[PDB]
């Protein structure tokens, strides 16, 4: 599924991520936009071999399992195939766990260089939420 702005914004918040460990939403969308363009079916595999999937490019070396990761752990209990799904409960869920690992949003990369800092309300500016 590929999520409109203001749906992805509105499926966030009824899964309790607007202003989850302090993060507003537009944090949130922002990191989805540039992550995987509000596709749940975005997968990018890593120089290491994981991958990364669903509209938060969580990573197989940690948080899912694909069985395709050596070393790996599975700390969200889940397969990476529940990441592509057009209902965003397991990313959500799994995402909540990231963002309480003790460096907040920075687990995100792409959150770090392109929405950390910015005016991120602009992602959920006009939406009725
Ligand atoms: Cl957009
Ligand atoms: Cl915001
Ligand atoms: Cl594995
Ligand atoms: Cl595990
Ligand atoms: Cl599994
Ligand atoms: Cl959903
Ligand atoms: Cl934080
Ligand atoms: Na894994």
């Amino acid at each position: 599924k590929v999520f409109g702005r203001c749906e992805l914004a509105a499926a966030m918040k009824r899964h309790g991520l607007d202003n989850y460990r302090g993060y507003s939403l537009g944090n949130w969308v922002c990191a989805a936009k540039f992550e995987s363009n509000f596709n749940t079916q975005a997968t990018n595999r890593n120089t290491d071999g994981s991958t990364d999937y669903g509209i938060l490019q969580i990573n197989s070396r940690w948080w899912c399992n694909d069985g395709r990761t050596p070393g790996s752990r599975n700390l969200c209990n889940i397969p990476c195939s529940a990441l592509l799904s057009s209902d965003i409960t397991a990313s959500v869920n799994c995402a909540k766990k990231i963002v309480s690992d003790g460096n907040g949003m920075n687990a995100w990369v792409a959150w770090r260089n392109r929405c950390k800092g910015t005016d991120v309300q602009a992602w959920i500016r006009g939406c009725r939420l």
